[PDB]
């Protein structure tokens, strides 16, 4: 069966007064909206996710000496022993657990409240990135998601939400390495960069995974 999976659309990547705005973000709130509430669309289940970071989070360059947002930073394998690295950005403060910017936009936590659905919470260890929905960069700490999935009887998944470049395309490349038949509404998702090219760049790594590319 089918599932949604609305990826981060919460107020600090929405709402121009969020700290890490998605360009033309707020465009999604309506459409999304609709999206899940379209008896068309036959969703067997919907999940909505969360950034749901500590203030001290390795990601925030606020956390970092002599390191500013949107720098280059070197990530390290908290298994320990293992000690390969990957390549990151350091961010603004953003997605902090409990305050505004971490809040589901109205319009989507007005649906999740009242129809009770499934919410995944990312991010919220210390001491790495957690761009998937389904597990860390490391594929260290899982989170229920795929469990859930199962549970449900999902064959098929649904990406929609933001960043495209990010939480988006790292959800849909691990749906696919599980085994769902994934595809990305594009309409239904936005890029952090206000550079079209990114857009393109972004469809042919999802069709490289076999993930279905459609615009609605
Ligand atoms: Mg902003
Ligand atoms: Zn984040």
């Amino acid at each position: 069966m089918k599932t949604l999976i609305v990826v981060d659309m919460q107020n600090d990547f929405i709402s121009p007064l969020g700290s890490l705005t998605v360009p033309k973000g707020e465009e999604l709130i309506n459409p999304i909206s609709d999206l899940m509430q379209d008896a068309d669309r036959d969703w067997h289940r919907i999940v909505v996710t969360r950034d749901w970071h500590p203030s001290r989070h390795i990601s925030f360059a606020k956390n970092h000496k002599d390191k500013e947002p949107y720098s280059t930073y070197t990530y390290h394998s908290p298994r320990p022993g293992d000690d390969s690295t990957q390549e990151g950005i350091l961010w603004p403060v953003h997605c902090v657990k409990n305050t505004w910017g971490s809040q589901l936009v109205d319009q989507i936590m007005d649906q999740v409240v009242t129809k009770h659905i499934k919410i995944v919470d990312k991010g919220f260890l210390t001491d790495r990135e957690y761009y998937s929905a389904f597990h860390d960069i490391w594929n260290f700490h899982k989170t229920d998601m795929n469990k859930y999935l199962e549970k449900h009887h999902t064959d098929e998944v649904y990406i929609v939400g933001v960043a495209l470049e990010y939480c988006v395309k790292a959800t849909a490349i691990s749906a696919a390495e599980l085994g769902y038949k994934t595809t990305v509404l594009l309409d239904y998702t936005r890029p952090i960069s206000d550079d079209p090219e990114v857009i393109n760049k972004v469809k042919e790594e999802l069709k490289a995974h076999n993930i279905n590319v459609v615009d609605k």
